[PDB]
């Protein structure tokens, strides 16, 4: 949604070779307009295609699309596909490669001055075959999340015309992604792990697919749980609600030791060293089209997280994620199976949901998140 | 900084002759290079002699680029003006006129199928000489304003290479635009509206231009000072704060008939009806372009405005505008003089302020304001 990604991977004897191959090839790129029209053909029934995919995909897809600043819908891009002609298309590519802002990442079997050569390379290569040249620091600019209002709840509701299952996501925005913030949510998330697996399939048996974790998108976090079911999405509402409360219950009347169990637990799993190279080669990339550039992430974390308490994170829910915190901000995505209308603990009462009729209308009336601040200042 | 602009002024008998004649004039246009280069030429020139400008000027000049979410500067526009070239320029125009979104306003001598016809004669213009298509609605979006953060001060210094002037202006960011907040603002501005001039022209000197009053941009308002001097914009700084600390102690000193009179005085001035048919049609499309749509503005706002108290102010002043308010929004510019370096009432100790060195940096740091919610629902 930033532009084009390009990645080489394997023996670095002949990586120069291909990479050229792949830059002057696509420098000087030369339309094959019977392939095209069947590239094309092949991505309109790719985006009607999308309509047979899994439920619990499509509130994932829609959740996306609602906290984002801007992203183009899968209706609205078919609607558009029409629109695009060959000329129209061989009018664009060196539009597109006219202003470029390349930032890379070498990762391996080479040196500094390889490493200069292989950049310095593709340049050379755009700036003649597309006369390339820099992008203003102004024009450099990254889309950022919807900010939510306190206690607040939005709901977005859709039909799956295919699966006779029902989906949801709900997503419980934290705050902006930081070492308190962050640790924070991934402990609560290490804790609530095994019990939301337990509570809400092994005994409850909603649906075979039952998830709970951290969400990171655009510098913003919080806490999602996703569940494909066949009960509607307002009765998995219910119970993950009643679920919470299970669970802030649990960490009061959990021993020390048992919290500090899961507390070493996190750390092992988040100082784990990576095996294969392009393993390592993840994480800084990571840490680089995210632009936070936190190299020494896990170290920093992992010393804060064993500094937390019982109490630190109990508070933490009640300011956070309680069903009557404060500064709770939900947003969840119902998606209905394609025939639908409209021994447990007993969930609380939830507050009137504000229905979602518009994305266009919903995002102008919330604020928009800050960018998260580069650990390296240029 | 949405697209185009088109007013036509004056006797309604041969205005379909006129409006024709420029929009399937602008639909056709053939460029003359002879005269291409000549307002090009004159275009960098333009460009280049705003450092001419009054100091005064700079300030508001800059401000607006401050907290205007997309906002492009006079470097970065001739800079790209080299790159400006006669077919770049016509490859541009069927691009800007292919897809369009038309909001007008017909005021005047006509009936309702008179200006249905004058449209839809507009469009079947564009549609013919154009090929002009609607845009889509996720298309429509307009930039927010920077939010500033609680109890903060952010300075941005440049210099006025021309005139042996300062220049400095003081944004006083208080909320998104509303009822209870703009005749709050309004008021405020109104019983300091004579005392500023008073005492910081009148009695104090600091320069021939002295300006106070409300600031209104992208949805979101505040107060607003703007003093051209020979004096250093720090100490201009420190006059004002000095000047807001009298007005307050002025305010829980006047009499209810003294608040009262100022309630009235506000009251009868945005009252006060169009005497003209364009000044009548400036309100209304300034409703429109700013897309909150209030026509009935001035009648709801001044009846809630008589409802007003004196602690109402106060409670706003400690609030939003005190020295050590808790929601007091403060970001300064400084333009200095072409040759500077770096009986009254005394100035309040004042916070230390951030410097802001990067624009683009500065704006990425902080959240987006809301859009304002139009008054009638589409």
């Amino acid at each position: 949604i930033y532009g084009m990604y390009l990645s080489v991977k394997g023996y670095n004897d002949k990586q120069p070779i291909l990479l050229k191959k792949i830059i002057e090839k696509m420098a000087t790129f030369e339309i094959d307009e019977k392939r095209f029209e069947i590239i094309k053909e092949a991505y309109m029934r790719s985006l009607n295609n999308f309509r047979a995919e899994q439920p619990h995909q499509h509130a994932m897809y829609y959740l996306r699309l609602l906290m984002t600043e801007v992203a183009w819908t899968k209706d609205e891009l078919k609607e558009a596909l029409d629109d695009v002609t060959l000329p129209r298309l061989k009018a664009f590519i060196p539009q597109l490669l006219s202003r470029l802002h390349i930032e890379a990442l070498l990762h391996g079997n080479i040196t500094k001055q390889a490493a200069l050569g292989i950049m310095q390379m593709v340049e050379d290569t755009l700036i003649e075959h597309a006369h390339t040249k820099p992008l203003l620091p102004s024009q450099l600019v990254r889309y950022r999340e919807v900010q939510l209002p306190d206690r607040g709840w939005f709901v977005y509701q859709q039909r799956n015309e295919v699966h006779n299952n029902s989906g949801i996501e709900i997503y419980y925005q934290t705050d902006m992604q930081s070492t308190s913030e962050n640790m924070f949510l991934e402990l609560f998330a290490q804790i609530i792990s095994e019990p939301a697996f337990n509570t809400l399939r092994t005994k409850e048996q909603l649906g075979y697919i039952v998830f709970s974790g951290p969400r990171r998108a655009n510098g913003i976090q919080g806490l999602r749980f996703i569940i494909q079911s066949e009960k509607p999405p307002h009765y998995l509402e219910s119970r993950v609600e009643a679920f919470l409360i299970t669970m802030e219950k649990s960490i009061e009347d959990m021993t020390e030791e048992a919290f500090q169990k899961h507390i070493q637990a996190l750390a092992i799993r988040r100082l784990d060293k990576p095996k294969k190279l392009s393993a390592e080669s993840a994480k800084y990339w990571g840490e680089i089209i995210s632009q936070q550039y936190n190299f020494d992430r896990d170290n920093t974390e992992v010393a804060y997280l064993k500094t937390l308490t019982k109490e630190d994170i109990i508070k933490f829910y009640k300011e956070m994620l309680a069903v009557d915190a404060p500064r709770r901000h939900k947003v969840s995505v119902h998606v209905l199976a394609r025939e639908m209308d409209s021994n447990l603990s007993q969930a609380p009462a939830l507050p009137q949901p504000e229905v979602i009729q518009n994305m266009t209308e919903f995002k102008r009336g919330l604020p928009l998140f800050p960018l998260v601040k580069p650990h390296i200042n240029f």
